[PDB]
């Protein structure tokens, strides 16, 4: 299930992280208006550039500890307040976490693995709906 699942990822996170941001930025091409570091990058480009890999695994580091903390796939009030505040997310709407969660659940569904795509989904809309009531837009 998805304690699991944390636990699979963690177990090769500097990959996951990676290639789960790259299908979210191909996905959702736009998205790379917040990441204009990243236009004209193919994906191997991106993985030889220091800060794509390190953001995106600090990036997930911080997902894979919000969802270890969650209860029935619902974030903790603090986890979604602090992702509110940080002055790197100034700029974004709850529909910039909604398209990382499509491209996330959709990649568990195209992987072989027994990933729980139904808990992660859940995850992705309460941690959307935590995002809301903590004042993101
Ligand atoms: C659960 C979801 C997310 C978590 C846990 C998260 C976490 C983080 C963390 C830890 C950083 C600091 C990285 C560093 O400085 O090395 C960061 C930076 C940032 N995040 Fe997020 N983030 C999430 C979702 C998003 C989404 C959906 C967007 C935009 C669509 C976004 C945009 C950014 C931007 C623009 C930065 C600063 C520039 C950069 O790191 O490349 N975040 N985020
Ligand atoms: O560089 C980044 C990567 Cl790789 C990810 Cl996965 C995320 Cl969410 C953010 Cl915000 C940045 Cl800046």
């Amino acid at each position: 299930g998805f304690k699991q699942d944390i636990a699979t990822l963690r177990g090769d996170l500097r990959t996951y992280a990676q290639d789960i941001f790259l299908a979210f930025l191909n996905k959702y091409p736009d998205e790379k208006r917040n990441f204009k570091n990243y236009v004209g990058k193919s994906d191997q480009e991106l993985k030889s550039m220091a800060k794509f890999g390190d953001h995106t695994e600090k990036v997930f580091n911080l997902m894979m500890e919000v969802a270890d903390r969650a209860t029935d796939c619902v974030p903790l009030a603090s986890d979604a307040s602090t992702l509110v505040q940080m002055k790197q997310h100034s700029g974004l709407t709850t529909g910039n976490f909604e398209k990382l969660f499509v491209a996330l659940v959709e990649y568990m569904r195209a992987s072989g693995q027994s990933f729980d795509s139904q808990s992660w989904d859940r995850f992705g809309k309460n941690l959307v709906s935590a995002l809301s009531s903590a004042g993101m837009k």
